[PDB]
Order: C-alpha cells, then structure tokens, then sequence
C-alpha cells in the first residue's frame, strides 16, 4: 500500500522522561512504534498493531464492550486501534488523553489520507448530481457514521428542497403574495420532512449497525472537579439571560439606525436602501463574535459528559441565530410597518411605509450575502500535519438557518426556496473536496443520529405556524385585534393536530432495512426457542380413567 | 392446605368426543387432572402440575421466553400454570382459548381464593388508613402485578389529594372564588402530580421484575380474519364521529330543558332547582348507556391484539366521559350566562342570570350523585364458581372524572376537593373486600404500567390551564375579548414551560429501586469484563531502540 501501514500517528511536542513512558504505555498493549522526526520542534511516532495475535484480542475486547451496553473493513480496524489508546487504563488500554492532564506534551493523533479512494470518489461524483445508495457506503467504510450521516441528511434535504422551489415559482406567477394555499401547502411541507427523516435515521442505523450508540456516554478530558455539585452548575447557567438581552438590545439599535438614515436619504432610486444591504452582508461577521462568547460561556459551564456539552453548545447557537437572524425581520413586520404613524415622527432627527418595505426586507435578507459571497512518504505526513481539523457543526448552522427562513417567513416572497436550491446546487459537491483535500482524516466515530440540530428544526416549525399565519391575516387584501388572536390560535392548533395525524401514519410504513433486521431476529429466537422443547388425586389414576 | 393443592379449576359446558380431546390436550404437557360434576349442565376439571420433574420444565420455559424478549411465591407458579394452558401449541402448551374456536364447550378457568390469607389481610387492614410497602407486596404475591399497580396508584392519588383539600378550605374562608392564587396553585399540583407519579411507576417496576413486559404484545382469539386490511378497518374507525355528535346535541336537548323549566317554575326557595338536581342525580344511569354501545363499536373495529384493544376501549371512554360530565358546566360557563339577555326570551315559551348560577351548578354536580349514593370442599367450589368477575377499569373512570373536575372547574368553588376527600376516606377498603369476596380470583396477570389512563390525566390537564384561566378573567370581581383571547394564549403557553420545568427537574432525582438494580447491574458488568483481560519497520525493531 501507498501508506506504510501505518494505523495511526503521535504528535509530541517539545524531557526525555515524559517519551520512554509513552512508549512504554504503547507497548504494553500491542502495538508496534516506530518514531521519526517532526517538524522543528516535536516527534512522530507512527503506531500500527504488533501481531495478528493481539488484533483479534483488541476486536473481541472492543466487541464485549459494545455487547455489554447493547449495542451488538478499513473503518472497523480504525476504530479498535483508536479505542486502545485513548479508553481508560482499566477496560482498555493506555488511557492517552490528547493534551489535558499527564499528558500535555501530546499534539494530536490522527489517521493518513487514502489519496487513491479520493482521487477514484471525487472523479466519479463529479458529474452525477445524486449519490446512491451504494456511494454512501463509501463515506462510510472511509470516515465512519458521524459523516455519513450528515451527508445522507444533506442529499435527503437537497432532495425534498425541490417541491417548495417547483411550487412557490407557480405561487408568483399565479397567486402573488400573502396566500393561503402556499401557507397551508408549506406549512405541511416542514411537517412532512421532519417526519420523513426521522424514520430514515432509524432505516439508516438498523442498515450500519450502530443502533444504540446513543447511550454510551463518554467523559470529557477537560472536566475539573471527581464530582462537582448540580447547583453551582445551575448558577453559572444563568449569565445567559443577560448575554442574550443584551445581544437583542444592541441590535435593536444598529436596526433603528438604519431606519433612521434610510429616512434622512430619501427626504434629501434603488440606492435609498444602502443601510440595509451594508448591514445584511455583515452578519455573518458579527454573528462569528457572538459565537466565541457562547463557547467560552459553554466551557465556563464545566459539563462532565460528551453528550451534554453538544447539547449545551447547539441551544446556545440556536439563540444567537435566531437573534441575529430573524429579529432584522420581525423588527419590521409587527413593531415598524403597522404602527409607522407613532414612530417615523420619532425616528426623523433633523426633522425633514407600505407593506412592500417588509418584502424588499426579505429580498436584501435572503439573498445579499449569497451574492456578496459568490523521503516522499515523510514529506507528505508532515504535510498533512499541518491542517486544520474537521467538523459537521458549522455546516448544519447554515442549513437551520434556511429552514428557519422557509418555515416563518417564506409567504411574504414565495421565490426564497428557488434562491435556497440555486445556492445549493452551485456548491454541492464542495465539502466533500473541503474533508479530503484541505483538512486532515477524522478517526471514524459512530452515530445514531445527526443530533440535537434535528429538535432545532422541529421547534422553527411550531414557531412558523404563529408567524406565517400572523401575515397572511394583517397583509393580504383595520387590524381588528380579537380576530388576529382568533387566527393565532386557530393555526397553532391545527399544526398541533396534522402533526399528530402525520406521525401515526409514518410509522406504519417500515423501510427496507428494518424488516430485514425483524426478520432475523425472530428467526434466531425461534430457532433458539424449538431447540428448547391427596386421596383427592389418587381416585382418578391415570388418562383414560378421567374420559370413563 | 385448605386447597387440596388445585392449580386450576375449568368448567366445562354441555359430545363425549370433545371431552377427550380437552383431557388429552391436558394430560400431553405435564398436568394431573381430576374430574367432578359441576353445578347442573357443566362438569370440573381439577387441574394441578404432575410431578416435580415437570414443573421445572414449565418454569424453565417460561423463563427461557421471557428472556427471549427482554424482560429477564404462589403468584409465579399460577403464571407458568396458566401459561402452560393458554399459550398456543408450537410455543408453550395446548392453546386452549376459553371460548371461541374449537373449545366452545369450555367456559372458564379461573383459580381458588385462599380465605385465611383474605382473612388475615382484611383484619390487620381494617383500621390503618395507609398501606405500608411491606404491605403492597402482599396484595402482589397474591392477585399478581396487574393488580397491585392499581392500589399503589389510588393509594398515591388519596395522598396527594390531602393537599386541594386543605388548600381549597383555606382559600374559601380568606379568598372566596375565581382567585388567581388557587388558580395557580391548582394548576401547578396537577403537573407535580402525574410528574412525579410516571417515575413511581419505574421504581415500582424495578421491584417487582417487570420491566418490559409492555413490549410482549398478546393476541386477541376474537379476531376474525389471517389477515385483515388496514384500510377497512379506518373506516370502520369513522362510526366515532356521527356517535359523539348525535350525543352531544341529545344532551344539550335536556340541559336546555331544565333550562326552561327552571324559568317556567321561578316565574310562577330551595325547590327552584329541582329539575338540575334530578339530572344531575341520572347521569350515572345514562353514561351506562353509551358505554355498551361504545363496546359494541369497539367489538364491531376487529382489533388484532390486545394492547390495542384497550388503547381504542379507553379512548371511546374518555369521550362519553367528557361529553356527559363537563358538557353541563360547560353550556352554562360560556353560552348560557354572558348570553343571557338573547336567550332567556327564545327559552320563555309561554311567556310570563347572575354568575352564583355557575357556582350552584358545580355545587349541584359534585355532591349530588354522591349523596343520593350513600362434602365440604366441592360445595365451596360450587359457590365460587357463580361469582362475577372483577376488572380494574370501572374505578380508574371515576378517578378520572374527579381528576377532570379537579383540574378543569375548581375554582368556580374551592371545596370541591373537600368533597372528593371524604368521599374517597368513607369507602377506602371497599374495593379490597369486593375483591376477595364477591369476586372470584383473577389469573396473576403482570403489568408494567396503570395503562393509557395515564395519557388521558395529561390532557385534562392541558384543558384545564385554557378553561379554569378563562373563567377568572371572566368572572372575578365588559368581556372585552382581545384580553380573553390574550389570556388564553400567555397561560396555555406558560403551562407547556412549567411541565418542561417540572418534568427535567424530577429526571435527576433517583428512587431507591433504581439505584439498586443500577449498582447491581453495573457490578455484573464490571465482573464480567475483569475476566476477559516493510523495510520501514525493521529499523528499531524492540521497544527500548525507538527511546534511544
Ligand atoms: C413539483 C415536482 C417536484 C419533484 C421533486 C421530488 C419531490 O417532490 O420530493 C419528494 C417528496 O416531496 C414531497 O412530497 C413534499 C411533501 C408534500 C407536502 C405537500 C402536500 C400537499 C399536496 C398539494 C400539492 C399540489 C398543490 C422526495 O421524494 P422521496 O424519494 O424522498 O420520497
Ligand atoms: O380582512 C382581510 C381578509 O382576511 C382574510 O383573508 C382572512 C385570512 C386569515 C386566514 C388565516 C391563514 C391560514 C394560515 C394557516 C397556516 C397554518 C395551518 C397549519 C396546517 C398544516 C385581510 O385583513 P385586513 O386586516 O387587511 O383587513
Ligand atoms: C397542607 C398540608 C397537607 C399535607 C398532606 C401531604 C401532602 O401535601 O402530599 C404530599 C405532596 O403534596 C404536594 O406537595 C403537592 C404538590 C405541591 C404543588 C404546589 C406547590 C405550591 C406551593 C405553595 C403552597 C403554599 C401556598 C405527598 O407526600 P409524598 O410522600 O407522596 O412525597
Ligand atoms: O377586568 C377585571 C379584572 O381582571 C383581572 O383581574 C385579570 C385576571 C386575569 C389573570 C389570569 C389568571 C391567571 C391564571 C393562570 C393559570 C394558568 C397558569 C399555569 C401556570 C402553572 C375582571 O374582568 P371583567 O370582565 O369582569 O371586567
């Protein structure tokens, strides 16, 4: 092979007391080493198994671990090698922590690139527009489950865009703006693939067998008590309610503030609304700002598991895009456009609003930033060591971020799903040349589901039904208040009602690959199961004598 | 014993030809029988296990199918007897059903009651007041799992209801009615309540080894096919609409007509309201009527098991419940006293409204109905042959409609819970003596859970933050119906806020049988896994080469 076979490699970076005890916790498990030299100031040590007698001992450990908590290729040999680094010197074996206690003078490990598989991927995806199922299976046995789950979960969204994208195009030749049929129709849409992709997660991990991955909780290195009391947690979860009233605050003031100028241009064509396009190109870099104040407020938390950092993380970037994203709107939709008799005699300094102001709104939203936006083997592993590091967590933001837009505000233009799917289609295949190009191999963690992004998009929808149906009463065609909360109300339970009638007729229909696995299941059981198989009483002693 | 070590007892119905094919069946797997006469036209089977080489077999197989499926006294082995009749004849033994193909002559099989167990417990229990835990495994190890739940759940539900009581009293001699303290605090207890009762059944189901046995779905013998379309059954399902409409607007008949005569009678003291205290007094009688008809829609469905049939059963049951219980309150809450001035002239007939008619017609439909309501061996076995049969789903209905007046009307008059606490303190152990008594003995059939009565208590409480937050709006000390409609909307929605609240915080609390079996089952784990534990290469070719 083009790699040495080398399973994995050690970064450490510089005394000489600190290496003879991490070779000597390498070699007490099975594992052959073998060290060179690194960049300027750190050693490789490249790290394969010893013997073909301690790889089937470290897969025959590994699977009694995963068949005590009910879980039980190049993908599945990763993963055993990695698990006897890095699990606890009591189950497995060396316990190697990346740099956090005892062992802070290791960069990173990390796996080698397959350039041959790249090079033969990345030329037959090309031109195919369409991965099948058989090429996800390719993103599997290379990068394990926690990336192909986010690619299945990308094609399966790009696929079902396209009804939104074929239907609001003919509700703008025909039907206009503010319409009923494209809310109802729309509104059932969100419903329909959140409910449709729940059950592909369950059809995809009966097929890979991952299915309750879920519940092994691992521990985070960086915990610092061990035990650390559930209330002094419960405090320091607190300062998030003055972090985002500030944030909304500090908002609210930059949005007047384009009210204001926009006013005080066109007192004194299409350049009146240069204030607005200024500011709707620059979210982006003053939403990055908000997200390191989440993440240093997320690590000041002090969460002990893996599992509930992720979760911590995900609701506090669902704030930050929600203000930062959807308040430029609402600011103008339900406080600006229906009480502009009260406010523009305040905002007009210096002293010098139709409901198409909230579509143009939308317009400069939606699309602006899109526009704006658009020998030879240790040579190359010391190149490859000098990259970035992966993640799915930055690539699932942005597709909330649509799904928000098409959830809550799509009725007021009906041509933002075209604007999403013509975006999605110029950059289909781009993080996948991002995953083996430019970054380095992640080692091949499993996955049961794409996460806590999928109870994000279920919450935009019952925010939607609110919101889209707060417009089409007070802008199509006197507000008329109580008919208003008539309307809200009406709509609200209405949602909560076909998504109940929609979730119970899903799940009668089973996937392919979960009748396959019930199938087996209650064939392994019934062949286990039919290898398997006083003088009162002393009157009657016998069968026959009963019948008598 | 007293028993002369009888198992089981089946009463056969009368020719001679399926007798022998019944005694054949039984004596096939390991049963010693004996016959007698029965009462006039039925002989008796005597039925207990042959030999101590057998019953091991028995329970040996039991245990074998109950670990197939995940779920692995005197109450253990009635089970792995009764399942050595009952259960078809490729899994257990003889599948004899009761009555409906091919054993048509068999009418039922049901155990012996052991009288001084009945007598010792229904002494040392007839002044208590409270059953201890060393007490509810007694009502376990006899009558089985199925049973218990039910008194563990009525015994939690009267100490909860201590609370209302005590509360409503004293918001009645210092607040008076429509409070919005009692209001808030009413709604709190019922979410504290079914919270903290869904985690009791946990405990309870890890003490008693019952864990999974939801999942075991059985299968009804009054199926009738095999195979039967999913698509005739869903318009069989359709029958419910036209049934609930025609009930409603026939009970909205005779409200309107107690109406009337109320006016007929007050224009020509205490005997104005005779004719509401003489429905109210019949409701009992009339909610008995469509009930058969509720079952005979339920037969006429063709469920398949019979975890389904009692989900469609209690459903149906909900509906008449509210239609005939909340329905009267409901039409004089909202239609008839903030319109009394556009019906009382249409409700004259022969021509010739204050809010305490709201308060009278609570009074008159909590209380009324409840105080308008208060040798030796073959010749028992005769007797208690004769005896009915018991059921726990004709007193979890009545818990639920005080649940439902508790959570939905309580604060028209706070001493509703007072009411419902000495109607619950006079007959506490009556349902224990009717059970043991005038009943003959159930099978001891498992359960996991009190059923789909608990999914019908979290409704009525959902109702119940939009009814009992409308009425103190309406009238406590002008409707003005944006305010009502704003109302509705801020408690409905802080009622979804505070179940999320109370329902995360009562997860981290842990009970004293879950940490057991946690510790336990951590042990077993950690016990099991201590007991199982090219030129490139060549150069450092040891473990102390590569240090140096
Ligand atoms: C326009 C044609 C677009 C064809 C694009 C294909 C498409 O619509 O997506 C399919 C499902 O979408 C969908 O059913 C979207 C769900 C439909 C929800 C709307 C139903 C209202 C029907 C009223 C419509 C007429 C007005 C996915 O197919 P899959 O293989 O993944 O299964
Ligand atoms: O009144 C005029 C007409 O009102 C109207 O058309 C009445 C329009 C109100 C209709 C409400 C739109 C229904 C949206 C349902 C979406 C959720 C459904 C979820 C189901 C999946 C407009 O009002 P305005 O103040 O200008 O005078
Ligand atoms: C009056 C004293 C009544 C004493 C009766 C005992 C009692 O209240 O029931 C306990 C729980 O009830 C309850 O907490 C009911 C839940 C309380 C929900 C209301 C909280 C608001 C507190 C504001 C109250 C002051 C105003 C059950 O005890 P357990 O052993 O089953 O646990
Ligand atoms: O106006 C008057 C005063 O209104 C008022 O007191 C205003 C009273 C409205 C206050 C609403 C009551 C709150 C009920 C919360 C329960 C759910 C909470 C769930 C949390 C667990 C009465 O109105 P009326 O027409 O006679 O003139």
């Amino acid at each position: 092979q083009e790699n040495h076979h080398v399973d994995y490699v050690i970064r450490f970076n510089y005394a000489i007391k600190k290496f003879e005890v991490l070779l000597l916790e390498l070699s007490e498990v099975g594992l052959q080493t073998e060290v060179r030299q690194g960049d300027e100031n750190s050693l490789f040590v490249f790290v394969r198994a010893a013997s073909k007698k301690k790889l089937k001992r470290a897969v025959y450990q590994s699977r009694v671990r995963d068949w005590l908590y009910g879980v039980r290729s190049e993908a599945e040999r990763l993963l055993v090698i990695y698990h006897l680094i890095t699990v606890p010197k009591a189950e497995g074996g060396a316990g190697i922590t990346p740099r956090h206690g005892e062992w802070k003078n290791v960069d990173a490990i990390f796996p080698l690139h397959d350039e041959e598989t790249n090079r033969q991927c990345m030329r037959e995806w090309s031109k195919k527009t369409f991965l099948s199922t058989e090429d996800l299976d390719r993103i599997r046995n290379t990068f394990g489950e926690h990336v192909g789950f986010y690619f299945a979960f990308l094609q399966s969204y790009f696929r079902f865009l396209m009804f939104p994208a074929a239907f609001g195009f003919s509700c703008w030749l025909l039907l206009g703006s503010f319409s009923i049929i494209y809310t109802v129709v729309n509104c059932l849409w969100c419903i329909v693939f959140i409910e449709y992709w729940k059950r592909q997660e369950e059809d995809l991990s009966c097929r890979w067998q991952t299915k309750g991955v879920s519940a092994v909780h691992e521990k985070r290195a960086e915990f610092k008590p061990g035990v650390f009391p559930a209330t002094k947690r419960m405090y320091r979860q607190l300062l998030q309610v003055p972090f985002a009233l500030l944030a909304a605050v500090a908002l609210g003031a930059i949005i007047a503030t384009c009210f204001a100028i926009e006013i005080f241009i066109s007192e004194v064509g299409y350049l009146v609304f240069i204030p607005t396009i200024l500011v709707s190109a620059l979210i982006p870099t003053m939403s990055a700002v908000l997200l390191t104040v989440a993440t240093k407020l997320n690590d000041y938390e002090n969460y002990e598991t893996q599992d509930a950092y992720k979760v911590a993380l995900t609701q506090k970037i669902f704030v930050v895009n929600f203000i930062t994203s959807y308040l430029p709107i609402i600011l103008t939709a339900f406080v600006y456009v229906p009480f502009a008799s009260r406010i523009v005699p305040y905002l007009d300094v210096f002293h010098l609003i139709n409901p198409d102001r909230l579509r143009k709104q939308v317009i400069y939203f939606t699309v602006t930033a899109q526009i704006v936006g658009f020998a030879r083997f240790l040579t190359r592993v010391r190149n490859e060591a000098e990259l970035e590091d992966y993640d799915v967590t930055d690539d699932l933001r942005e597709m909330c971020i649509q799904f928000g837009y098409l959830a809550l505000f799509s009725p007021v233009w009906p041509l933002v799903p075209v604007s999403f799917l013509i975006n999605n289609w110029v950059e289909l295949r781009s993080d996948f040349f991002k995953i083996c190009v430019e970054c380095k191999r992640p080692w091949p963690q499993r996955a049961d589901t794409i996460g806590p992004w999928l109870d994000s998009l279920g919450f935009l929808s019952w925010v939607g039904s609110i919101t889209s149906s707060a417009l089409v009463y007070m802008f199509s065609n006197t507000i008329r208040c109580w008919a208003l909360l008539l309307t809200i109300f009406f709509s609200e339970h209405l949602y909560l009602i076909v998504r109940y009638a929609v979730r119970s007729a899903l799940a009668k229909l089973e996937p392919p690959n979960t009748r396959r696995e019930r199938i087996e299941r209650f064939m392994m059981r019934k062949r286990y199961l039919d290898t398997v198989l006083e003088r009162f009483w002393m009157r009657q002693r016998g069968w026959k004598e009963s019948a008598e």
